[PDB]
């Protein structure tokens, strides 16, 4: 039994930003109340992961093991713990779902705050320490998650429980991307049938757009991206027109405005560029038009536009995850999946391993790259 | 009879930025087609006029007859005027509503349209030419307005038919800002019953904004004033706490934050600065919180904040004339306000005449003034 006890698995430790990662055997504590061991089979990686690798991230704790989008098997659970148990499939989730915290309680949001002090700064609620060490030395946890690893261990509140016969090897792009693209149109925007719509930058967020909003019904679905490769890819996830802002003298949102006779009904920033965000708001139609910020600016960086543009009948939101809560609506997303109703696959243009997982990152500069997945069992 | 001829009556004209209004006769010409010369008998002024009379606007077009809010009785009406004639009772409004342009179809805005390349450049769209004259000379018209006459001549689709027993020196106020302030609760926000509300500025559109809060039954109404004198004014409007950012080390959002455990429902902003617009959607809870521009900012000036207070569930959204639509709606908030179900009367701080009109401006400086109403008679 590996039930109550240390196990001694492999896991990527980054040590320092910039460095390559290094696979150790890590000891990975059992969990305390409220807490769940996984066997993590395949984690995918995504430029999330490498922000904090290379040493971006105001978070940033190190060393610590990275990664945040993942399935596996639940391997053992803490005292108290009722929701999942030994052998069920999950997806660890960085945005926990408590039920019971103020934000849970509204029904007006999908955040939820009841972890975030301790998962905020790589370590576990229950005994603000980590369950990670290497030669008796703590390793941080990152978002909750640190899925980079073949065992890990994560709040209860955090753990999506999901069909059993789900391909664990695609389903772990349901912890990030493809959610909070699907939920930008579905649950923030709530796009109509017949809108028409921008999405700035098409990597796998951008590309979940134009699913969601395909699937909405929308008309017209306008892809900008700076790289003029990304249109042939984003064709079978929805984009219908395409325009890379570097083939104008005029800025993007006036093009946009001139293509649609006024502009787009949604908008959607899936970059994290605070000019593209402006950009987004300003190709919104006058007196409807709204723009989603789903992009993650750097620390101190600003949006603006002139108060007219709100004024006269734009609104300007974003999205957290797509609006989706976690523990309950990842398994009706992977529900969606098994019954061919949202893509997946088609997300993961690389598959590796753990081993590989330098490599992998390396793979992250290339723009045919959207998901790469990783087996972790070498 | 006056109808088919020129009326010569008295005027206030503003020959260039920043001089005294000069008060004058000058000559109305009649009515054309889809025109309605109005005889007006009370109007009021604002902010808006006082952006142009200084010199601030951009349209600055002059010399012009200034004023937009007002009430009169029709004198005559042009060929194919229909929905009013001469005796009735109206309110002339700057914005229009024409009902067959592509905004007033779209059922999604309040935006037309329809007489903006006349009005925006003062004259009528019939013949492109003025209705006004002093010696021969032309006077251009204002916001398709231009009350601050004994006589004015506008478009059909900018007139509101209104019960004509209702007072004529009291709901000349109901073309502008007691119309923006609750319509920006009513119609852009839909505040619930039991939110909590921050208002910034305390004039008469955050004053309005505070009886729109009360009327729908919010909770908490928060009022921010530079001048704390504005409070007990307020109080009968329904604010029922107030902070004066002078009085707080700490910036104004911040402040409110801490008052209410994580920030207001709802904020609106009733002054016009972006600075304040920005503290405003700042003190917004967050998950849910929306913040509505009001107020009318400085051409030029940007609006700014950090992208995640948007990820993180704030909505940012603005208001032109409340979400009204003005020949519709305009002639409703009068049945609302002789039903004792909106007020009006307490508004109006000061009376004076249209040969004062001068003193009037210098009113507009005044603590104690929040709308100063005009006699057109003398
Ligand atoms: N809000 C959330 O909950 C949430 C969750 C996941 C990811 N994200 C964010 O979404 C963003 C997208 O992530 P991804 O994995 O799709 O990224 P990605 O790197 O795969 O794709 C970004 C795309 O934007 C394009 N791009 C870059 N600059 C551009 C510009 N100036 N104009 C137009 N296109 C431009 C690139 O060519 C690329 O196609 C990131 O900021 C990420 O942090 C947000
Ligand atoms: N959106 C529209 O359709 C529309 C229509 C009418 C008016 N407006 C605008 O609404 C705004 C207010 O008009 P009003 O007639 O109520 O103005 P007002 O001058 O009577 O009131 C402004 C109030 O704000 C206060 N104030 C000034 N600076 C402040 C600060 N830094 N923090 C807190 N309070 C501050 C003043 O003390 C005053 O009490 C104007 O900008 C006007 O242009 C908009
Ligand atoms: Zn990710
Ligand atoms: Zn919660
Ligand atoms: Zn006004
Ligand atoms: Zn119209």
């Amino acid at each position: 039994a590996t039930q109550g006890q240390v196990i001694t698995c492999k896991a990527a430790v980054a040590y320092e930003p910039n460095k390559p990662l290094v696979i150790e055997d890590v000891q990975v504590a059992p969990p305390q109340a409220g807490e769940v061991r996984i066997k993590i089979l395949y984690t995918a990686l995504c430029h999330t992961d490498a922000y904090t690798w290379s040493g971006k991230d105001p978070e940033g704790l190190f060393p610590c093991i990275l990664g945040h989008e993942a399935a596996g098997i639940v391997e053992s659970v803490g005292e108290g713990v009722t929701e999942v148990q030994a052998g069920d499939h999950v997806i660890p989730c960085y945005q926990a779902e408590c039920r019971e915290c103020k934000f849970c309680k509204s029904g007006k949001t999908n955040l939820c705050g009841k972890v975030r002090s301790a998962t905020g700064v790589g370590i576990m609620m229950n005994d603000r320490k980590s369950r990670f060490s290497v030669n008796g030395k703590p390793i941080y946890h990152f978002m909750g998650t640190s899925t980079f690893s073949q065992y890990t261990v994560v709040h209860d509140v955090s753990v999506a429980k999901i069909d059993p016969t789900a391909p664990l090897d695609k389903v772990c792009l349901l912890g990030c991307g493809v959610p909070t693209g699907l939920g930008a149109v579905w649950n923030t925007a709530k796009v109509e049938p017949g809108s028409n719509v921008a999405i700035f930058g098409l990597g796998t967020v951008g590309l979940a757009v134009a699913e969601g909003a395909k699937t909405a019904g929308a008309s017209r679905i306008i892809g900008i991206d700076i790289d003029s490769k990304k249109y042939e890819t984003a064709k079978k996830f929805g984009v219908n027109e395409f325009v890379n802002p570097k083939d104008h003298d005029k800025p993007i949102q006036e093009v946009i405005v001139d293509l649609t006779d006024g502009g787009v009904d949604y908008s959607f920033e899936c970059i994290g560029n605070v000019s593209v965000m402006r950009a987004a708001l300003e190709c919104c139609h006058k007196g409807w038009g709204t723009s989603v910020i789903v992009g993650v600016a750097a620390s101190g960086q600003e949006i603006s536009t002139r108060p007219f543009q709100l004024v006269t009948g734009r609104v300007w939101k974003g999205t957290a995850f797509g609006g989706f809560k976690s523990r309950t609506q990842v398994p009706w997303l992977v529900e969606k999946y098994m019954n061919k109703e949202i893509k997946v696959d088609e997300y993961i243009t690389h598959n590796l391993t753990l081993g590989e997982i330098n490599k992998a990152f390396d793979l992250l500069h290339e723009g045919t790259c959207l998901r790469c997945v990783l087996d972790t069992s070498k």
